[PDB]
C-alpha cells in the first residue's frame, strides 16, 4: 500500500516541509513548502535565537503540522542544523515545538546532514563504486564516501563560501592574485580528503545552477539537470567565465543565477573545481538531491526494515 512520509528541516534562514509518496519502491514528492523565518538572527551578536523569530517559527511549524495530520503522513522525521545549536536558548526552543507543535526535531551535525544527502544520491542516481557525494551549502561542504546504500566516511569542512568569499575575494570580482589564494586554501584543506573514487556526485545550489547554465536549462527543471554530468573543463570555463563579472551584473548576464547567490557563486564554482583536480576526477554527476530528500529515503528504509 501507498505510504506518505515527510521532512523538516529547520535552517538559519528557512524552514522546509517536503512530503512524499512511496508506491512500490518508488518515491514521487507531492507537497513542498517553505518559510523564511530567519532563526539565526542576532545568534552571532547575542548568542540566543531572537524571541520574535522563534514565534514565527513555531507558527509555521504548526501549518505544517496541520498538512501533515490533514496529508495522513504516517512518518515524519523534523531536524534542525548546527546553525541552530550554535543558539544558547535552542533547548528551550525544542522544548517549546514538543509541547505546542507535538513534534521532536532533532539537532544533526553536519556530518548527519552529509549522511542523509548520501542516502538521497544513493536512491536518485544509484551511482556506481566507490562514491564520493560532495555537498556543498549551509556554511560547509561535506565529502560521503561510500558504495551503494553504504555511508563508510564522512568528513564536513567548513569551508562556506559567504566566509570564503569574505576571506580572499576583496574586490568584486577577485583578482587573479585573490583567486590564487583561495584555490591555495582550497589544495591545502581538500587534500586532506582526497581518496581513490569512481564516481564523484556534486549537490547543493551552485552546481545545481551550474548545470542549468552549462545545459541552456531555463527556467530550472529538476528533470533536465538531475543526472548531469559535469566535466572539469566544463566547471572551469565557468569558473573563469564568472570571475570577469561584477557580482551585481551575474544574476543579469547569466539569468538562472538567483540574486542572494550571484557574489558568492564563484567560490561554490572553485570548491568543486579543485575538487575534481584534487580527486583526479574528470567530470562529477549533478544531484537535485539532498537532505531533504535523503530523510525521505531513511524513513522509507526504516519502514522496510525487518
Ligand atoms: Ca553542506
Ligand atoms: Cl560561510
Ligand atoms: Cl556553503
Ligand atoms: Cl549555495
Amino acid at each position: 500500500p501507498i505510504m506518505r512520509v515527510a521532512s523538516i528541516d529547520i535552517g538559519s534562514y528557512s524552514v522546509r516541509l517536503t512530503i512524499a509518496q512511496i508506491k512500490d519502491g518508488k518515491l514521487s514528492i507531492i507537497l513542498e513548502r517553505g518559510r523564511i523565518t530567519s532563526l539565526g538572527t542576532k545568534v552571532k551578536e547575542t548568542g540566543r535565537l531572537q524571541e520574535d523569530r522563534i514565534e514565527e517559527t513555531i507558527q509555521v511549524l504548526k501549518e505544517y503540522k496541520k498538512l501533515i495530520d490533514e496529508f495522513k503522513v504516517e512518518r515524519v522525521k523534523a531536524v534542525a542544523t548546527e546553525a541552530i545549536r550554535r543558539a544558547k536558548n535552542a533547548e528551550e526552543f525544542l522544548e517549546r515545538v514538543k509541547r505546542e507543535v507535538g513534534l521532536v526535531v532533532e539537532v544533526i551535525t553536519p556530518e548527519q546532514e552529509g549522511r542523509y544527502a548520501y542516502l538521497a544520491v544513493a536512491y536518485s542516481l544509484k551511482p556506481e563504486g566507490e562514491v564520493c557525494v560532495v555537498d556543498q551549502g549551509g556554511g560547509s561542504t561535506e565529502y560521503v564516501f561510500g558504495k551503494g546504500y553504504k555511508v563508510r566516511e564522512v568528513i564536513s569542512l567548513p569551508i562556506g563560501i559567504v566566509n570564503l568569499t569574505e576571506t580572499f575575494f576583496k574586490q568584486d570580482p577577485p583578482t587573479e592574485e585573490e583567486v590564487k589564494r583561495f584555490f591555495e586554501f582550497l589544495e591545502k584543506e581538500l587534500s586532506k580528503v582526497k581518496k581513490p573514487v569512481d564516481t564523484i556526485v556534486g549537490l547543493g545550489g551552485t552546481i545545481t545552477t551550474l548545470a542549468a547554465l552549462e545545459y541552456n536549462v531555463y527556467p530550472y527543471d529538476p528533470q533536465k539537470v538531475h543526472g548531469k554530468v559535469l566535466t572539469y573543463g566544463q566547471i572551469k570555463k565557468w569558473f573563469d567565465t564568472f570571475k570577469e563579472i561584477p557580482s551585481e551584473e551575474r544574476s543579469k548576464r547569466f539569468r538562472q543565477v538567483e540574486d542572494r547567490r550571484a557574489k558568492v557563486i564563484l567560490a561554490g564554482i572553485g570548491i568543486f573545481l579543485k575538487t575534481l583536480e584534487i580527486f583526479e576526477k574528470d567530470c562529477l554527476i549533478v544531484s537535485d538531491w539532498g537532505l531533504r530528500e535523503g530523510v525521505l529515503v531513511s524513513e522509507v528504509l526504516k519502514e522496510n526494515h525487518s
